[PDB]
């Protein structure tokens, strides 16, 4: 939850909005879902990516803040 992965606005924004979809699509796996997510975020506006934008530095503040003695 609080670790320097690979994730981003789209992995932070499609992790809500792959869990919003697969509510709709409780089948949609991950190896589905995907083309979903990175569909669904092409699909978004750019500017509309402000909050999953910051969500990721907040994150990934969450993670360092955790490790003190780095």
């Amino acid at each position: 939850p609080h670790i320097k992965r690979p994730m981003n606005a789209f992995m932070v924004w499609a992790k809500d909005e792959r869990r919003k979809i697969l509510q709709a699509f409780p089948d949609m796996h991950n190896s589905n879902i995907s083309k979903i997510l990175g569909s669904r975020w092409k699909a978004m506006t750019n500017l509309e990516k402000q909050p999953y934008y910051e969500e990721q530095a907040r994150l990934s503040k969450q993670h360092l803040e955790k490790y003190p003695d780095y």
